[PDB]
């Protein structure tokens, strides 16, 4: 509790600057009254008014015991006045003006009275689906209609259907019984108070995680005023277990960072944190093709692993690239044997410095290839596909202003990676998928790697069932996607033909959190863990090692 003389002192200026603004202050100076400003069912949205006047007077007289309690009651009247009146209104964008001006006044008060800061933080909106079509989807603000908070319909293809019946999926509900709602609800960040001195905090300001320092929250002043600081965080990404594969490819990082001497460098970090045998099984559409006469295996075995890598930034460790890998060893049938597959890749930009980021994604990809190559694959296959709009590879919810790039860029990206690896002797050549085929005398399907989750085995099935019964445009489809489609050549020729077995000395690691990216994606999306900026994609990376290291 401060003395309510220290709350008027400091918050008073604050609502000064929002009184002092004419004419936008005019329509928040005195309580609404509805019925004289010709608008009846104002008390029928608007269910906790609020106003400067009202404001002013718990200020004056002291019924405020914190300052949160005074941001509180200004955004509501901001969003009461968001809420009642229309984006195109004049109250609406005056109210908006007022809000800019408070948001650049609270910040610095709020910290002079030993605060983590003066925001008042919201977390980004999920994306909703919809159940009628394949990729529909819900925009934010705009109306939809949703059933058991499960079944949700955009305004458009909810009406599309003829009569007032639903099916949900085998049972039939009644259109009455959907809710009609706006995509418009924020979950506000959370608190946690320090236990010294009672001030509440922004948990994702502060980084504090229960698990971690179990003993309670206590803020760096309190710490400071007494020479204390917080107990050592041993759930970081450095000691998380070591493997051949993250050391090999960590000291690739490293030694190039040290070779660079940028200023401000910082040492990464690369883990491996799942390994497992799985299968990939041949679709219902190529299996009755070549499976059922025995021309092909019904399936594949591969190995998948999971890779990250981290940096300390500001003191903290930072997830800033992801990848997940599929590793078709010398036991596996012909034609996956000795190859690698890239299932997916995705980064979080804030690496430093900046000007070495896509250098170091080049190095551990590189890294990666030379490895492969050692353990005897063959060949690596990339499939260059940028996310669709508003879809996350491996970390949910990117930076608002970390760009995606298009295909070509992508391509090209990819392009110099490998031009790269092959002046260092690692690839020694690589091609497109349609060039590829061509060199090897490829002649049907069956011959082409078979991936899990790959473009070749969906666009299969469609052209055996638009041909009914089929690789008669194989090439075709082939040179119409090259650019798209790499087949990395590790190692040639001869050499490729006598080759001992693959024996990975890593061993298997079983995290069921990072047995392909669904997993990791859901619990972000459940927790509130987003990659959209530092401060969240520190708390997101602080509270992924926690699940990580407790299993
Ligand atoms: C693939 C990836 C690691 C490469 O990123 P990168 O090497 O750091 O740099 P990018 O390819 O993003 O692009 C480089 C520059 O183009 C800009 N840029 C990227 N796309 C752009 C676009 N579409 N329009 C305008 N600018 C673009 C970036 O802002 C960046 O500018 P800068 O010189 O200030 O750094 C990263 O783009 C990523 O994680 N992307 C999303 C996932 C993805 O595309 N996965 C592919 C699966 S195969
Ligand atoms: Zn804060
Ligand atoms: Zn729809
Ligand atoms: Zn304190
Ligand atoms: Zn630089």
């Amino acid at each position: 509790i401060f003395k309510p003389e220290e709350l008027r002192q400091a918050l008073m200026p604050t609502l000064e600057a929002l009184y002092r603004q004419d004419p936008e202050s005019l329509p928040f100076r005195q309580p609404v009254d509805p019925q004289l400003l010709g608008i009846p069912d104002y008390f029928d949205i608007v269910k906790s008014p609020m106003d400067l006047s009202t404001i002013k007077r718990k200020l004056d007289t002291g019924q405020y015991q914190e300052p949160w309690q005074y941001v509180d009651d200004i955004w509501l009247m901001f969003n009461n006045a968001w809420l009642y009146n229309r984006k195109t209104s004049r109250v609406y964008k005056y109210c908006s003006k007022l809000s800019e001006v408070f948001e650049q006044e609270i910040d610095p008060v709020m910290q002079s009275l030993g605060y983590c800061c003066g925001r008042k933080l919201e977390f980004s909106p999920q994306t909703l689906c919809c159940y009628g079509k394949q990729l529909c989807t819900i925009p934010r603000d705009a109306t939809y209609y949703s059933y058991q908070n499960r079944y949700h319909f955009c305004e458009k293809c909810f009406n599309e259907i003829q009569g007032e019946s639903v099916s949900l999926g085998q049972t039939t509900i009644n259109k009455e019984q959907f809710s009609k709602r706006k995509n418009d609800t924020l979950d506000p960040e959370l608190f946690v108070e320090c236990t010294e001195c009672g001030r509440k905090m922004h948990q994702i300001c502060v980084l504090h995680h229960e698990i971690i320092w179990p003993a309670g929250f206590v803020c760096d002043g309190c710490l400071k005023k007494s020479a204390r600081t917080r107990k050592e965080n041993k759930f970081s990404a450095k000691r998380l277990p070591s493997t051949r594969l993250g050391t090999f490819l960590e000291n690739r990082v490293n030694d190039f960072l040290r070779r660079q001497n940028h200023p401000e460098s910082g040492e990464v970090t690369v883990r491996v944190v799942h390994a497992s045998d799985k299968t990939v099984e041949v679709k219902p559409g190529m299996k009755a093709r070549f499976v059922d006469s025995g021309e092909m295996a019904e399936s594949f075995p591969y190995r998948t692993k999971a890779l990250f890598a981290f940096e300390e930034i500001d003191g903290v460790d930072l997830c800033f690239f992801g990848m997940h890998v599929q590793e078709y060893g010398s036991d596996c049938p012909p034609p996956n044997q000795r190859r690698v597959y890239i299932s997916y890749l995705d980064s979080v930009h804030f690496f430093r410095p900046k000007c070495l980021r896509t250098a170091v994604y080049h190095e551990i990809l590189i890294g990666y290839l030379e490895y492969v190559k050692k353990l005897g694959y063959t060949t690596g296959h990339i499939w260059a596909c940028p996310p669709s709009e508003g879809d996350d590879y491996i970390f949910h919810c990117h930076p608002p202003d970390q760009k995606i790039p298009k295909p070509k860029r992508l391509q090209e990206w990819f392009k110099k990676m490998l031009d790269k690896a092959v002046s260092e002797r690692i690839v020694h050549d690589y091609k497109d998928i349609f060039k590829q085929a061509t060199e090897d005398r490829l002649t049907s399907a069956k011959e082409l790697p078979y991936f899990e989750g790959d473009f070749w085995p969906n666009v299969l099935e469609e052209s055996i069932k638009e041909s009914g019964g089929s690789s008669q445009k194989l090439y075709a489809t082939m040179e119409k996607h090259k650019e798209v489609f790499f087949v990395i050549r590790l190692i040639a020729g001869p050499a490729a033909n006598s080759l001992p077995p693959i024996v990975d000395p890593d061993p298997l690691i079983p995290c069921d959190l990072m047995d392909g990216r669904d997993a990791f994606l859901t619990l972000a999306r459940d927790k509130h863990l987003e990659f959209s900026s530092l401060r969240r994609a520190q708390w997101s990376t602080m509270c992924m090692l926690v699940e990580l290291h407790t299993q």
